[PDB]
């Protein structure tokens, strides 16, 4: 954990690298621009996000990045509360020592990684043991004494649990959100740990892979290929299983391939999926035809209510790429007028999706929230208002409004609301509102509640009245006529196949070798038009789970005649069941 | 020492764990070449006595401990937190670096509960440092060396979220009680050292008996069946306090032995609550057969269990070594969407009248589904723990549910089930089961007795999608209350020589060397069957059951006379 | 298997209710009854055994 | 601060012994010349240059 890391290993974070360049590597080579305007450079930085974002990556690639001049850079790296001993007396000795012995090596990094235990939150009980560290720490790092050169970067999950006086400039100046990685991201993670390779892979397979693996961390897609090299390993040389001596193998011909990826994406759960809210995915493709129409709409409306497709202020990916690439151009007439004309696009974004009873809805809140891949989602649903034990419906929803402000792009996610309005308490929908209502206008924080059967009533003049869902309200109507025939044309193309299409697997005629140790379809068109037309009919005025489970027991009765060529039986069995 | 050969099943974490462990150092160049690391920790979670420390020890002690030796630290979580305030992470540290500095080695955390619980509880700030040590320390994408941590569990929603992730615990191994198959396995290894090896169909027949038994409690009986084999063969070894009265093995530990045994011997199942996975018993069989086949064929049809050509999950190991590969790219994912589309929405609705076997039928039908992850929403499977809520506890079994994919959300006794349990879980549950996909095989099995309908389809249970899927039990018909009670009648033909009374022996124990026919008609057979049948009409299980019972008593009670007459009659004149 | 199953089947469901007048000597009743079944495990579940612990609810 | 809050409230009601009694101030909506103002900033960016605009 201290070298053989640099900043190409790095994806998909360029923003806080120039900025950690700029107060550790900067500052070395250039200190006449420092001492010019007798600023010092800021020294501590606080990295927080979902765990698997690259925080611990990041900090060991500042270490031996920074230190390939002849300027050495010692890491000094301490894990989380790992220097408390049963006595009284070494837990700030030895801070006093790390300290001192990076004073003395001048140019150094300390990390704190999950500094949350190091230093907890002055509770109201056992205050001494981590008091006393906490005080001496803040001592040490803005003592009146001259710290020197020695960078102090802290790691954590969370940095509320970090005592505020740590969060304060002198100690923990800067604070950066690590984030979980977009499609860009991503694409550039999986390059990088499949760059080594001896066979590597195709532009657009790496591509697909970054679409198919949303949700997931850095840490996870390096577990991914981790799991499909392995899967290639078993798949080439299985014998290497049953053995106990070293057979002889050859790292050739162990080429990766789509169908050990693919084993690999069940294999590997994300950190999204482990999380209680709803996951953002896309429409899967199944029932993409039946919703896409109406969930474009949504989009669009999404379009006019958060200005995303119109991205000319606030577009902050990387403030020095855009000093290079872009070029400047009296000064409160030309950049806060046009700032407040800008933002003064967001009103208040709110939008209720309303639809009947089983239409898919918990789809098209999965596909929303993958549409909104740069917001900060906080799901108030009861499943995580709930899970905390300790916490209190009340406490939970107010953490979870208070996180949604900071990182201001973010979505407060109410799944089921017609549940949500009749399982929570009264007084709990007054709070959210009143925070709502405490908000500015030009705040992106996008109100989404999606509801079964909601009466009108109940938003008109009920107690949603103050949330002002006056013409965002979007009505997901059942699905038409062309929606079904394209979701049972699918269902029909299952039907005509032939067996020899349909993958069975295998039965191998001949054994491993040793290694040396060290008929015609039948089914007239007539009949696909009459199934068609009893598909179609069947399901009149249907929902998307009706018209789901229709699907699910046709295809049962169409795999069970996966080998049949006279598909006579099945029709008509298809038929009977439909009436 | 323990290698992978006494280990009873689990083959598929045997191979799984060989690409961690094991071809890491056999095969550092097939390793090196991908630039891949192996995953460094595992999560073993399940009930007592399944084998998890065996699985260590065995990986530790199997894995070529020969020149390139692979050294084992076991240590349980009550044991490093001490009642010091910095004792243990700093015993934490220690053991990390002890292990680091002989390499190739094995942290074996047993019951990693009491180290590292969940946040919901437990102030003075400890535990909240040791979950940050221990997270900290365990960083398996830092390349700390060539240590792997195990962490045993009952449960793994009861172990901190924050390590079950990468780096820290990646991959969680399920070590379920044995089945069958399982159980057989386990008898072979542990009755293998033995000078006079059981047979085949003895094993079978105990692996049929041994229902609801783990790993040690199958030690356990193994070990007590000869301790009663040695007390019997020779039993004047005990009593005499002469010197050494030296016998030889003639000993064989036949069928009166281990079924004794069965009897003294309480397995691990039935301590948990609720009803523990068995078959129905032989005596209640005729009387619920007819209707647990109906509901299996429900639950072949709603959950693809035999046609299960493309979900064959075992050792996929052993799937590339006997089989082999296959535009080419639709055929997967097309066939795939299609082969999830069969399930829909598992449900079903088990209602019966009251004391109609439904802890006989939902524990059968969970034993019907032992390849699924039963999580059981029973009453005092959630009361039972104080460091959780209602609320939390159903919150965490669902998502431990959803996780493991194939899984069976359980809710016993579903008429107490709503009204014992307050209305804001049971909409929270629902909101999690509407939030699932339709794709999702997450079976939610609920049995109630006398259950009204209205409740399903308008009451608080509305939201769950009981609509089609509420199977009706009823009360068993004349032909199967005649085969129900086609036992007692062969027990009262069974003449007096042949019940297994106790007599004495005339003769006393040696010691070794110092260095008619029975008087019944066919006529009263049938009057008593007749009136049997005639009592019992539009009964329930349970009624029946006190009614054999009470005619039991009566039958055995009179077990040594040889004139049945007054068996006979007594029985007319209490079923009248 | 046969004789075993027809000598447990012998209890149904073990269940009793002993109820008379006010005071009418039941704290003696249940005391003799609990000694005639001494070679049980008796688990008491009077308010006294559960209210006790402050832990466990 | 509160919005539509009734002074039934706060002269016999829960806030009458804050005393409430004479520091009510009502906030009316602003008048036409406010409004005026308002969207005179408003189509100042109507009558502004495509060149004028801060477009980097
Ligand atoms: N942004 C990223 N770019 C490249 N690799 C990443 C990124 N984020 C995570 N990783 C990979 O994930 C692995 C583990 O990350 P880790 O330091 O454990 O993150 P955290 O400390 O947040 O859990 C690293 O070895 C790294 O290769
Ligand atoms: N799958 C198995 N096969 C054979 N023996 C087993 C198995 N599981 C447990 N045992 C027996 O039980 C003992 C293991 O107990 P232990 O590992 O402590 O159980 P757990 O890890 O579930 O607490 C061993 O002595 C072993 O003989």
């Amino acid at each position: 954990v201290d070298m053989n890391v640099n900043f190409d290993d790095i994806g998909g974070l360029d923003n806080y690298i120039d900025q950690l360049k700029e107060m550790v590597a900067l500052p070395l080579l250039y200190p006449e621009l420092y001492q010019n305007f007798n600023i010092t450079p800021p020294r501590g930085v606080l990295f927080h996000g979902p765990p698997g974002t690259g925080k611990t990556l990041m900090a060991r690639a500042l270490a031996a990045s920074c230190s390939s001049d002849e300027r050495k850079i010692t890491f000094f790296m301490r894990k989380g509360a790992d220097i408390l001993s049963k006595w009284v007396g070494e837990a700030e000795r030895q801070l006093r020592l790390l300290f001192e012995e990076a004073k003395k090596h001048q140019p150094s990094i300390i990390f704190f990684d999950e500094i949350d235990g190091l230093a907890p939150v002055r509770s109201s009980k056992q205050e001494q043991i981590h008091a006393s560290i906490v005080s001496t720490l803040l001592a040490l790092m803005d003592g009146m004494d001259n710290r020197g050169q020695v960078i102090v970067i802290g790691a954590t999950n969370r940095p509320d649990a970090v005592d505020p006086a740590l969060r304060r400039p002198g100690r923990f100046d800067r604070e950066f959100y690590f984030p979980l990685p977009d499609v860009k991201a991503r694409f550039k993670i999986l390059q990088i740990q499949t760059r080594k390779w001896s066979s590597p892979l195709s532009t657009n397979f790496i591509d697909k892979l970054a679409f198919l693996t949303k949700g997931y961390g850095g840490a996870d897609l390096r577990s991914l290929c981790t799991e499909a090299a392995l899967i290639s390993i078993q798949r080439s040389f299985p014998q290497i299983y049953r053995s106990n001596d070293k057979l002889l193998v050859d790292p050739s011909k162990i080429k990766v391939k789509v169908s050990d990826f693919m084993l690999a994406l069940k294999k590997i759960v994300p950190s999204s999926a482990r999380s209680t809210g709803s996951s953002p995915q896309p429409l899967p493709e199944l029932i993409k035809p039946l919703l896409a129409d109406q969930l474009n709409n949504l989009k669009n409306k999404l379009d006019y209510m958060l200005n995303i497709k119109d991205t000319t202020f606030q577009r902050n990916t990387s403030l020095l790429q855009n000093f290079i690439d872009y070029e400047e151009y009296s000064s409160f007439r030309s950049y806060e007028f046009f700032e407040s004309m800008a933002e003064s696009q967001i009103c208040k974004p709110r939008l209720l999706i309303n639809g009947p009873k089983g239409n898919g809805q918990q789809y098209v809140g999965a596909a929303i929230l993958n549409y909104l891949e740069e917001f900060n989602v906080q799901n108030l649903d009861l499943a995580s208002l709930v899970s905390e034990s300790s916490r209190t419906i009340e406490a939970a929803v107010v953490q979870s409004f208070m996180e949604a402000k900071k990182r201001q792009p973010s979505v407060v996610f109410i799944p089921n609301l017609d549940i949500w309005i009749n399982t929570i308490p009264e007084n709990v929908i007054l709070v959210l509102s009143g925070l709502f209502r405490s908000l500015q206008s030009n705040e992106k924080i996008l109100l989404l509640c999606l509801a079964e059967n909601l009466d009108i009533s109940e938003v008109k003049n009920g107690i949603l009245s103050d949330f002002a869902f006056d013409k965002n309200i979007f009505q997901l109507h059942k699905p038409s006529k062309e929606n079904i025939t394209r979701y049972f044309s699918n269902l029909i193309e299952l039907l005509k196949t032939k067996p020899s299409d349909i993958p069975m697997k295998k039965r191998r005629v001949k054994p491993l070798p040793e290694l040396q140790k060290v008929k015609e379809l039948i089914l007239t068109p007539e009949q696909i038009k009459k199934v068609s037309a009893c598909l179609i009919e069947h399901c009149q005025n249907f929902t998307v789970s009706q018209l789901e489970d229709v699907h699910s027991s046709v295809a049962k009765i169409i795999w069970k005649s996966k080998s049949a060529w006279d598909k006579t039986g099945t029709v008509d069995e298809i038929i009977k069941f439909l009436s």
